[PDB]
């Protein structure tokens, strides 16, 4: 048997967890899956996460001589001193890296029509570079598609700011030609509001989920410490009747605070988790193809 | 009163003192225990999840695909040997009850035991003298066997004798549906015994009806459901006790003001609780008798 | 910096102390409530109660008690007061000087920015630092006077204190109107806290509720306490969600470890260091050093 009241353990090995997830999907064909990801799914691509000990970005910014680590991405600090961010802005642009196996899994799930959405906090855009349709990607923390004035919010093309970085001697910084305030790429900083698409789309997918509880859906959170708001408030807003999966090196956020009987916590690396899920779903072939094509 | 200076994080000595006090104030009140592997560690049976020593961390000679494969119904169905191989050591018999098990017997004698919900299959509470009507084996036992297919029940001996056979030839099958037959102990994926959900359903009301009760949880990491849901389902108006080496489950998440948490080994806990209750005599006699 | 903007729950210390000072700057004239425990007097040379090895409860072996907290339990006291008497001698205030954190409360007072200080200490150190009695709530009593554990009659201190000098302390002080034992008004487990505690909090809670038009936004700061004792430990949880909480302690505890609110500002610093750092971020280094020197 495998009823909702059958013996089970929340934290399980990758092998068992993937069997549970695979079983659910086979039992709920047509159902979709909502993913919520963070810097974790990009470490293997060569991009260190933010808060992991020793290797985290917030542990390798001594060069910037900042008052505190997170200052590089805080508007308050940006207004009073943009040199540091400019100095780091370079490496932040997409391009230098290739998607990971986990990023491609989202693509696979799309090709199999089981991806409902991907709320990401990353700005490396690897989820799109992997094949996922914009319609399905919710870049919760903005991106470099454009820039904006931190004063009135005027929107500008990338090129201008991207230019100022080139020139070594960082002269006066890009100002807003209409209010005179500082202009920067549209990646959310501490202090700023997230884009509209984020809270609006979530508002839609939340009713979608409530509608389903039909072929039951799943929500899978991976590679994030759920330490940043308002993004970290999503997992707890998932209806209790909707199964939640957490594939992370460590149990965090709502999974740690208010673990539910039906929760699935998997302490695994996103790529290993991705590999094992594909096999069990029986989608090795299609996945292999998607991987070789890139 | 109730809104006076009180702890929520006291020392072991004080906590034991308060538990005993509670019982003395409510002489007719009974207790409900909720136990796990932790109470049979001293008997020589290591628990399941403790770092390094835990059973799941020592299944190497069984060459499993993953730790919980042995007690997973899906793996068993497609490959029963590892369980057959491990089932030999799991059969009750080779051990004797711990001082804590006898504390259960002691409470029974004193008409203070309402129920004992256990997740152990070692049957040590039974071997300690606790009446069957007061014991609830939430995770089953080796008392009988059953078919993983149609649920039909059979006696123990056929499966137990097959274990004696060295190269386990053909595995026991159900003579009606042909599916595999195994001891009636709960595996991952399997539903629990009716007595569990049904007795709790009942005992729950008994509690809400008596609001003076006490529910003591000991020796379990509360990682396995639906058993793990038991603690939080205790009425807020009921005093909960947790005797475990580490704060776990609903005691760690939604801690309650009146919650007593004792970080102690169950045997010492019992040895000490017996002291504060002033029952040193009968207890020592029971330890001798059995 | 809207109510739904991007923020970190696990901010570093620098950012945390930064956010606090900023909140006060963008909310001048708003007051702050302090909730404190043994932690803030530790640097003064007064051990707290539960710190591994050094806490008081780990050092009463000589008193041969059934349990540590027994010296401060009415049930045990009512049956055997000798242990407390034996200890009581060294509990009386007056042998220590306030800590920098303590003077930090005074500073906050001078700036007319201190609403109240709920304290579980009985060292009277917030008072010795200059905090007005009306702004101080001693949730766990004091040695100001004594009382009968039976009828509750109040008595002057001296009668109980002199009784402590007598080499072989015998015939313990008793209520001359009911016969029960008398002791200094410091709260023991089993006893009801002083009336003003629950009542002042009843008002301060309404004050908080009425600050959330647009009144300057308050702030509740808890520091130096493990939140192991009720009803005090219920205060930080009874704080309205729309009011920021700050926890300055060596470790996260109470409602901060349990139901941590996104907005909570957790800081693992020694209370004295927290004071110095907060004073700097506030630009009050001058008014502080003068208060410190003038002591
Ligand atoms: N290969 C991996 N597989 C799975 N999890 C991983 C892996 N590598 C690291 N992790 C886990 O992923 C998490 C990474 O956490 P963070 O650094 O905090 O990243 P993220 O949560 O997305 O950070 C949120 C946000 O904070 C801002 O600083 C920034 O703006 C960003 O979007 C950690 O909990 C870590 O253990
Ligand atoms: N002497 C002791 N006294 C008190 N607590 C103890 C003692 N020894 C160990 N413990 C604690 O008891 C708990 C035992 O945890 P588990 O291994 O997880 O055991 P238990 O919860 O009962 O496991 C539940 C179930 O999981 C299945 O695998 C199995 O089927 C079983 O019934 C741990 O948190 C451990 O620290
Ligand atoms: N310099 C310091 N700065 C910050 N925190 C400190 C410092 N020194 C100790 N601490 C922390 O302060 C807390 C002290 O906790 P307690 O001993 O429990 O003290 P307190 O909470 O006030 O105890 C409450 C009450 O319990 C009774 O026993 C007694 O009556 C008392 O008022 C601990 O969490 C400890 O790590
Ligand atoms: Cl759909
Ligand atoms: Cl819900
Ligand atoms: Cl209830
Ligand atoms: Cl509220
Ligand atoms: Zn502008
Ligand atoms: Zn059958
Ligand atoms: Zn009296």
């Amino acid at each position: 048997h495998h009823g909702m009241a059958s013996m089970s353990v929340s934290t399980a090995s990758t092998e068992m967890s993937v069997r549970k997830i695979a079983a659910h999907m086979k039992s709920n064909p047509n159902a979709k899956v909502i993913f919520m990801v963070g810097a974790g799914i990009s470490t293997s691509c060569g991009i260190p996460d933010f808060r992991s000990p020793g290797t985290g970005l917030y542990h390798n910014l001594a060069r910037l001589k900042l008052p505190y680590p997170e200052a590089v991405f805080d508007v308050d600090f940006f207004q009073s001193d943009p040199l540091p961010f400019y100095t780091l802005a370079k490496e932040l642009y997409p391009g230098n890296f290739r998607p990971s196996k986990f990023h491609y899994l989202l693509k696979l799930f799309q090709d199999k029509d089981v991806l409902k959405r991907v709320y990401t906090q990353n700005i490396d855009t690897l989820e799109r570079q992997a094949g996922v349709k914009d319609d399905l990607i919710i870049e919760a923390h903005g991106s470099f598609a454009h820039c904006h004035c931190i004063g009135c919010g005027k929107v500008y093309p990338p090129q201008v700011f991207k230019s100022k970085l080139a020139e070594h001697p960082i002269k006066d910084f890009v100002k807003c030609d209409v209010c005179g305030e500082l202009v920067k790429p549209a990646i959310v900083f501490f202090g700023e509001d997230l884009p509209d698409s984020f809270s609006e789309t979530w508002l839609n997918d939340s009713e979608w989920l409530r509608e389903k509880i039909p072929q039951q859906p799943l929500v899978i959170v991976v590679g994030t410490s759920l330490a940043v708001y308002p993004f970290a408030s999503l997992p707890e807003e998932i209806p209790r009747k909707v199964k939640r999966v957490l594939c992370n090196l460590e149990t965090v956020g709502d999974f740690k605070a208010n673990k539910r009987p039906t929760d699935l916590i998997v302490h695994q690396y996103s790529d290993e988790f991705a590999e094992q899920l594909v096999e069990e779903l029986g989608w090795q072939e299609d996945f292999e193809k998607i991987l070789t094509a890139q």
